[PDB]
C-alpha cells in the first residue's frame, strides 16, 4: 500500500497524482487528474481511489467542482463518475458501508450545510439530512460507522464545534466541541479516536493536534506537529498518521510529517516533489508495474 496525494494548489490548482512509499521513500508520478483541482478530498472504496469536489483555479478561470473521479491503480487510469448535486470546494468526505459521504464545502459564496451520499454500485448520489452547521474546510472522519464533521468555516465564523451523523436515523447531533477553532484542519481516525491536526483559527495557522475519545466524549491535546499548517492532507498508514503539505501563512509546504501514537511524537519523513496545499489524500494498493 501507498499514500496517494491528488490535486492541490500552488499558484494554481494542480493535476498531480503522486504516491509515496514509506518504506523505500519514493514518490511515484501517476496519471494526472483530468481537471486540475484544489480543495478536493480523497477516499478509497474497494481498492479504487476517489477524488471528490474541489475547485479548478486556472490562469483562465476559477470554477468550483461537483466532480467525482475514480482512479484504478491496476490500470493507472482515471474515469469520471456521476457528479454531486452541487459543487463543493474545500469539501470533507467519509466512507461508511462502502458509500461516500460528501460534506459541506462552498460553491461561490454559498456555504453548504448539505450532505450527500454516493453509492458506487449504482453510480448514484442522493441527498441526506443537512448538517446543523454550514461548514467549509470541514474535517470528516468515520468511527463506529458514525460520520463526524469537525470545525470548518460557516462564511462568517471559523468553528471548533463538531457534529455526528447517524445514518440509521438520518440525523445530525452536536458533540463536544474541540479545544481549538480549526478550519482546514486534517481530520482522521486512528485506533479508536478522531484526530484533528493543524488548521486555521482566523489568526494563525496551527500546529496543535487534539484527539476525540468517544468513550469519554472529550478532546485531549497530543504532541503538536513540527510545522503549523492549514489545508493539509492527512491519512493513516500502518498505524501512524501522515500529514502532507498545507499552508503556513507564507509558504505552500512540501513537508510530510508522521505521528507515532505509541511515542506521541511527530517526525518529518519526506518532502513532496513540490509544496502544495488543499490536496486529497488516501491509501491504497500500489499500482501495476
Amino acid at each position: 500500500r501507498l499514500i496517494y496525494t491528488a490535486g492541490g494548489y500552488f499558484r494554481q490548482s494542480l493535476s498531480y497524482l503522486e504516491a509515496y512509499n514509506p518504506s523505500d521513500g519514493t514518490w511515484l508520478r501517476l496519471a494526472d487528474l483530468q481537471v486540475p483541482r484544489s480543495g478536493l478530498a480523497g477516499c478509497v472504496v474497494g481498492g479504487l481511489l476517489y477524488a471528490v469536489g474541489g475547485r479548478n483555479n486556472s490562469p483562465d478561470g476559477n470554477t468550483d467542482s461537483s466532480a467525482l473521479d475514480c482512479y484504478n491503480p491496476m490500470t493507472n487510469q482515471w474515469s469520471p463518475c456521476a457528479p454531486m448535486s452541487v459543487p463543493r470546494n474545500r469539501i470533507g468526505v467519509g466512507v461508511i458501508d462502502g458509500h461516500i459521504y460528501a460534506v459541506g464545502g462552498s460553491h461561490g459564496c454559498i456555504h453548504h450545510n448539505s450532505v450527500e451520499r454516493y453509492e458506487p454500485e449504482r453510480d448514484e448520489w442522493h441527498l441526506v439530512a443537512p448538517m446543523l452547521t454550514r461548514r467549509i474546510g470541514v474535517g470528516v472522519a468515520v468511527l463506529n460507522r458514525l460520520l463526524y464533521a469537525v470545525g470548518g468555516f460557516d462564511g462568517t465564523n471559523r468553528l471548533n464545534s463538531a457534529e455526528c451523523y447517524y445514518p440509521e436515523r438520518n440525523e445530525w447531533r452536536m458533540i463536544t466541541a474541540m479545544n481549538t477553532i480549526r478550519s482546514g484542519a486534517g481530520v482522521c481516525v486512528l485506533h479508536n479516536c478522531i484526530y484533528a491536526a493543524g488548521g486555521y483559527d482566523g489568526q494563525d495557522q496551527l500546529n496543535s493536534v487534539e484527539r476525540y475519545d468517544v468513550a469519554t466524549a472529550t478532546w485531549t491535546f497530543v504532541a503538536p506537529m513540527k510545522h503549523r499548517r492549514s489545508a493539509l492532507g492527512i491519512t493513516v498508514h500502518q498505524g501512524r498518521i501522515y500529514v502532507l503539505g498545507g499552508y503556513d501563512g507564507h509558504t505552500f509546504l512540501d513537508s510530510v510529517e508522521c505521528y507515532d501514537p505509541d511515542t506521541d511524537t511527530w517526525s518529518e519523513v519526506t518532502r513532496m516533489t513540490s509544496g502544495r496545499s488543499g490536496v486529497g489524500v488516501a491509501v491504497t494498493m500500489e499500482p501495476s508495474r
